[PDB]
């Protein structure tokens, strides 16, 4: 069900966001911004991990962030076209 | 049907452009090409928001853009092959 | 049949090699490289078109090459497995 | 099966991180997280190739990562939910 994929995208996003907050010290408007820019996969490449624990975390969050994401965008497709 | 996949991937265009052009002040050029390199995920980090405001528009067109972009190659590929 | 879409996929490679060379002055294995890269949605921003003409290229590219090279990884995803 | 493209995944990291390391210098670390951030396609472009034959290694560990991580998040996504 749609739905129930959106609600683990919104973990997906917390877990991202507060992740990258307190591992890699940016603002929470940014650490959210990256978290999207990442399990999107469109990735600028302004914010980055810098610390090897930053960088094992945003391993773990492509991981867990990417599948989710990309079927979660095309059921939000499916259900508005 | 395919025709109206592209007629939203050219609304998507358009949100995108306009918003990068208005709220990051970049050339239209610019703008459009940042929007067709970040639907397409492709995103270079040549341009990339720079606000606050900035951010949570690419968040959005991320959101829109992605699934509608990536619908539109694959029915062009089935149209051209 | 496979085949053909990796000639598409090697037309679209050569067309993506020139064009950067000769549009934007960056050598063979750079463009080829870029063009790799940028039709397999990496893009790591260590290359990117600019000038205008380039910015328009890359667009053009973008919607030639990433739904032909998505199919042929696939397509070559099948066949070795 | 899904575990067998999980082993194919494992041969693409080693793969991947061995050859940044000895191709490029980067250390262990960086060179996993570049391995990830490559094959995802997230690709931030903090860390790249800078010589010929990175480059051209770049391109191979592109052709096969990207479709072998692919699967392997959707495969993952279907066996969690
Ligand atoms: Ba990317
Ligand atoms: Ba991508
Ligand atoms: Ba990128």
């Amino acid at each position: 069900p749609a739905t129930r994929i959106l609600l683990l995208v919104l973990a997906v996003i917390i877990y991202g966001t507060a992740g990258f907050h307190f591992i890699e010290g940016e603002s929470w408007t940014v650490s959210l911004y990256w978290t999207f820019v990442t399990i999107a996969t469109v990735g600028y490449g302004d914010y980055s991990p810098h610390t090897p624990l930053g960088m094992y975390f945003t391993c773990t969050l492509i991981v867990l962030g990417i599948g989710t994401f990309a079927v979660a965008v095309e059921r939000l497709l499916e259900f508005l076209i």
